């Protein structure tokens, strides 16, 4: 009897559905159950995806569910919520859903997507029980994707053999890690000072970077398929044991200078989660600019914890 | 063109957007252009389809622009145009969507656009008949989604029925996209065993329950309307699987909509029957022997395309 | 083993090491492990296959075993045993092969090995019924390769003479994996379109032509044996197919050795028919509606069989 | 009108017919060619890789040939050659032959060696046919990097995708680990190694296994082939597929690593034009002399001969 995969996921809003195409048209999931409090519209989406389900890569058995069809998830990805003020209405809609999954039995993991999404990693922790390995949030794994990518363009090499990371809160006060950017081996500030490759040259792409979401939202109201590719991509690494290093949102106690906070560094992720916390030597403007970012968190997190 | 595939996507709907998203999660072709003039949600639903470009299988350029871009397209899909509003007939919506259509495939056209038509509008057999008189190329390279999408499901549901790959199973909706649409129950097999043999044979195998399949089937769009006001997932699946035949050169057998003139009885019409679909389009017509009642129903099928045709071409 | 498959490859000759490689290729089996009296060739194999593991797709495990370390596989697969030296005969083939298979089998049922039996070696109808008797376990669970090679390489001909995806194609050779093997012509068909009927449409479609891709089918692996010596690759190829069919819960349709009891009138006896493969086993057979040429070869290709059995089982 | 892969395999013996089936197997490319002096052989191997034909995931149209066929292709990869300096001496009159039968075919493209010793014969094959640089490459250390990569993603527990580790310099004893940028997640060897107690001389015997793993395969049955095809196959792909893959290929060096005009293993750039650009590693002084000494080893086998 060989294991089935399987995602609950919570909130069928334009995150959650594209979230599960997503899972469809990569072949990630064996199973996956739909859960939102507008019973019809998530009913209506699990009967659009499956319309074509003859034409997914892979067999995947997609249904509306309840709180209760969380029993025996390998993952529970939370994508609903509300979109100082914010933060009270989805911590507490968060406490009523957790409530409701750890009453179903669910002994899995959780994957948080909602914004502040740091912050929400932070309480779903809380607010479950479950050991810190076991709570996820999405942190800052697109942006420092999209860093490791368009650096693989600028300096002409596969994605593959280039490092990037962006870590910290999943804000503004995000920052880039250049004292460890590398391509095949090179770091940066090596291939910087031999060509004129130059600086602000590279100082503008972690610009768009950190304005990528507003910019999609000046646009068209809403961000949701960049969103929905990183969510699938973490599930990904949970469900097929990968050892990927993603800056998801990790619990930290002492690794950064930080202790008692959710925030985005480079972490193992595998089926049991969190597996490892990779730790990188930061010079000293990235080490102020993580503990400020610490900082600006955990004073969100007392007020209410 | 060489050694990349490009596509040109008209119309950024959820249909457009939702294609685009499955073709970027597939991994189908190099590069894929959005042209929609609604600029301010284009050109958001191209940034938003780039955001996350990194986690996708293969690296796919998406950008935001309009006909000039389609000069160098392998594939040009048209989802853009009207939606019929209660009340209008079909002819009503066909007069307003053959006028858009005009202005689309003539600015296309004029672009230097020297590839295949991938037609999703509806009704799709009435604009993929359109978009072939209009661009004046061969019959072949005019493709519309046709009944792949109620096949697929027929056929993989019969898969889930009598428990065998969906590969491995032989069922064919034909006609036009639309209520006269047909199963060919006269040829459907399972590993090569005809359905009425199966049926026959075991009791376990009931006639309602597969016609009950077959009703299924042909009310699923108007079910998932009901609960969700419309349908695109679907419909986006089935445009990127025709587009994975042609960019790959499958050869897939299809139900895509073509050409027909003569084969099944049928004359100057766009409907849907087998096809083989690879690079070129359209690379031949399955004919199949349909039973006396398949044939009446097709005719008919036919001939309902035939009367919203004939007021609008000669 | 829960997240984990586990095939055992029991024969580290040209065929064990080449579908070894193949499965290590094409990314089939988390692990393997490779058993051989021969120690030296087969750890030799082992390292070599685990020299170059970082360029397979996905993480592959290989060790070099025994019988105890079958305990937890999904999957045994043998290879070994002698193969017919000229003026032999099949039934003196069968002596030597039959003693091999008692030990191996016997003791790998003792390993606690609770998984599912694929036979390669020749006769391999032969030898797949034994490794039921043998093994006591349940018929569904003991495959062999039967025609499937045949068979793919007689509906991939097709496609590539009526123009189509194989995975449209539908065609069987049945019966032993021997010179009585048979094409099932009457269920032969193309998007659903019987060849008969396509033959008789076009006269571009010739029933020689059709019937020397029968004859070229049967006579490939004399025609690869005269000019290498041993033919391997294909082999391989097959039982990496089936065993994928196997781990990754198909249920595809393939021609492997089948035990029969009643069906197509053949009794106590494995032999080549369409079956439905899954992480079970065999899940179903499908029973063609032979025609009466087609009843007469395939009660002689069963009766070619139990002519052989018949001296070593009661 | 799409662009037809096409790899022309010259040498059907172990290495070239493990390397056949591999491009099958991955789908790699859609046409093969294989052509060996021994004509009954070739077409053996063609009808047996074809006997399998409708179970590759992707159709690939595999043929015997001649040189002549070499026209159009895209890559000629030659495992030909004889398998004691004298070796170097067989080979390389071979490879003469060779080369030149294919360039008189029109042969416009990338030339793989896989021969050893491999980059020798890459000079030569850049010599014999006139070639730019970059469009002859040897396997070069693909292989042994590949390994020393994955053997480091297990103990240090990450993906290899996360891991970094070159062996560079000659194919051969003269090879090296570039222990001074092997990194892990983006953190260095070196931090981790005092950091938690991961041990030196732990990762050093990782070191050993790569150099000698050929020989052992060797001690025990004759010849190694799965490994090397796989190698060969990758290579084939990072080329066919345009990848922009950073591989330890055997690279025409000038300047690059104190090295000049000598073909040796270093991380470059391959993609449809071959190679693209070459990593330049600021060796520490250990791997420095290591390299230059590899270099000068090979340097000097090349002279008598050119």
């Amino acid at each position: 009897n060989k294991h089935v995969n399987k995602v609950a996921l919570i909130g069928a809003g334009f995150v959650g559905s594209s979230y599960a195409f997503a899972l469809i048209n990569q072949g990630i999931t064996d199973e996956l159950v739909v859960i939102d409090v507008n019973k019809e519209k998530a009913m209506g989406d699990v009967m659009d995806l499956n319309h074509g389900k003859a034409f997914a890569p892979q067999p995947v058995k997609t249904s509306y569910g309840t709180y209760e069809d969380c029993k025996d998830a390998d993952i529970v990805c939370i994508c609903a919520g509300a979109n100082l003020e914010l933060v009270e209405k989805n911590l507490k809609i968060f406490k009523g859903i957790v409530s409701e999954v750890m009453a179903s039995g669910f002994d899995g993991i959780f994957l948080v997507a909602t914004n502040p999404v740091d912050i929400l990693t932070y309480a779903t922790w809380k607010f479950s029980g479950l050991p810190k390995e076991r709570v996820i949030g999405s942190g800052t794994t697109l942006d420092s994707a999209r860093f490791r990518f368009m650096l693989s363009e600028y300096f002409g090499a596969a994605p593959q053999n280039v490092c990037a990371h962006i870590i910290g809160e999943h804000g503004d006060t995000e920052l880039p890690v250049w004292s460890h950017a590398n391509v095949g081996g090179v770091p940066v500030s090596e291939l910087v000072e031999k060509n004129d490759y130059k600086q602000e040259e590279l100082d503008q792409i972690v610009d768009d970077v950190k304005n990528a979401a507003y910019h999609i939202i000046e646009k068209k109201g809403a961000t949701y398929y960049g969103v929905a590719m990183s969510l699938a991509r973490i599930t990904k690494a949970i469900l097929h044991n990968e050892n990927s290093i993603l800056t998801v949102s990790t619990y930290l106690d002492g690794q950064y200078g930080a202790d008692d906070v959710y925030i985005g560094v480079p972490a193992v992720v595998n089926r049991g989660g969190i597996a490892g916390i990779t730790e990188l030597n930061l010079n000293e403007k990235e080490k102020e600019q993580f503990l400020h970012s610490a900082g600006v968190l955990k004073n969100i997190l007392k007020p209410h914890f």
